[PDB]
């Protein structure tokens, strides 16, 4: 099979802004007079762009002799998906990953007389669990004909080094559908607002905007920082720390370049770690508002449980298929600090979280539940207390106390609602705890 | 001892204590604290021994 070319130029698709060669030529006094005493600049601004296709060249002593390749060069470049020193270690066994995290205590004071009739009390310790499970499989696919390959170079080593390079390319795609799949884990923790959202002004809108942004993100990274912690930064509400050296701060490149230039106070500490955290880089978000996220380096739960490749051959064909699979999990903890910053209209209240979101009481206890609301402004909302559990005497209070009378089979679940929107347009906003009952 | 909010607020508008971050011999070893609650405190500067 002999596929040959004809008819073809060595100006095969050029959109040409002028004739440098005739610029060259003609010129007494233009910019480009220093190329004139160059002797042979035609010659290298004819082929100084490479080419695309090629066509056998005469020896220019013996012309019936043709001219060779003397170098053959593969490129061998890799790539990396930036977020991969978040990633965490294998699980060759099983699918489910279990979070446990224990809260702290409160303080009583010392009572000898008080100890007397109380030395057995109990005091239950506050746990919370959480749950992840593998959600992504998929593989690469790719052919490599070695003897068909075979008369494309003359040498072993290139012949090596071109098929490590098909091999490179597919380690090249999947990191980059892994850092896709990354992505996407943000992008979808927004969608689902388990975020902490701070409400910023549109930063190109002004100078004035970027300073107010970086002085909200330095004051946000201080408080995340400080090392007794918060129950203001994390989906579950507990007490947690974080530290400025596991602190990242993923930002789009352009809002970077031009918070990198217009204040001053970023102009420094550009490359220290200590202003803002590590400074991660992506192409942009997907979602309308989103400008920045910092979020803690526990925050990504991401595993991965196979990373294999196979390869099978084809008699009659004469070729190799490779099949490399990657079975990862993708996913997110609700315990570590996570703040979205976002620039267009969001609601006054995010999210409402109930303290105990699982609870199993029996037939004449009472429980305790506290509401935490994740406001975006300084006004606080008022919540309100409900149950669905349908049997009577069975209430809760005001300020979180559920009571559950002494004859009902079925599960209850406890909704703390807070009112946004206007008269007679009402907009709610609910958080729900689920309670079993034991006879 | 100061407020986080006003550190930040001062890291930024003023460009002078945006010079000298991390270190100590501009304002001494400078601690942040989530508030206080005196009505009129905003900073206070103490010695170890105090």
């Amino acid at each position: 099979m002999r596929i040959t070319f004809n008819d073809v130029k060595t100006s095969l698709g050029i959109t040409e802004s002028y004739d440098i060669v005739n610029a060259i030529r003609n010129s007494q006094g233009d910019n480009f007079k220093s190329y004139v005493p160059l002797a042979t600049a035609n010659n290298v601004a004819e082929v100084g762009a490479g080419i695309l296709i090629n066509q056998t060249v005469q020896n220019d002593f013996i012309t019936s002799l043709v001219d060779r390749i003397g170098l053959v060069v593969i490129r061998q470049v890799s790539l990396n998906n930036p977020l991969k020193k978040f990633k965490k270690g294998q699980i060759p066994l099983g699918r489910t990953i279990e979070e446990i995290y224990t809260d702290i205590t409160k303080e009583k004071q010392y009572d000898a007389e008080e100890a007397e009739q109380k030395v057995f009390e109990r005091e239950m310790p506050n746990v919370k669990t959480l749950f992840h499970e593998r959600n992504r499989q998929g593989f690469y696919h790719q052919t490599i004909q070695d003897d068909s390959l075979k008369t494309a170079f003359v040498s072993w080593g290139n012949f090596e080094s071109f098929v490590s390079s098909i091999i490179n390319a597919i380690y090249n795609s999947a990191e980059v559908d892994e850092y896709e799949y990354m992505k996407l884990l943000v992008d979808n923790y927004y969608s689902k607002g388990l975020f902490t959202t701070v409400k910023i002004d549109e930063p190109t809108s002004s100078t004035g905007a970027l300073t107010e942004f970086v002085k909200k993100m330095r004051a946000t990274a201080r408080k995340l920082t400080l090392p007794q912690g918060s129950r203001d930064w994390n989906s579950m509400a507990v007490r947690t720390r974080s530290y400025m050296e596991d602190l990242h701060l993923i930002i789009d490149a352009d809002l970077e370049a031009e918070l990198d230039v217009d204040v001053l106070a970023k102009a420094f500490n550009m490359n220290r770690t200590d202003f803002l955290g590590n400074v991660t880089v992506i192409d942009g978000f997907a979602s309308t508002g989103l400008e920045a996220v910092l979020v803690d380096k526990d925050w990504f739960m991401v595993y991965d449980n196979l990373h294999k490749m196979e390869t099978v051959r084809n008699p009659r064909g004469l070729y190799w298929n490779y099949y490399y699979h990657v079975w990862q999990t993708l996913s997110v903890s609700r315990f570590a600090n996570a703040v979205a910053f976002v620039s267009g209209d969001v609601p006054a209240v995010t999210q409402v979280i109930v303290s105990p979101n699982i609870a199993a009481v029996k037939q004449g206890g009472q429980q305790q539940f506290t509401a935490y609301v994740r406001a975006t402004n300084a006004k606080d909302h008022k919540v309100v207390w409900s149950v669905e559990g349908g049997s009577t005497g069975t209430a809760i209070t005001g300020d979180g106390l559920l009571s559950v009378s002494g004859n009902e089979d079925n599960q209850l679940t406890v909704k703390a609602t807070v009112d946004i929107g206007t008269e007679d347009k009402p907009k709610l906003v609910v958080g729900e705890a689920v309670v079993s009952i034991r006879p």
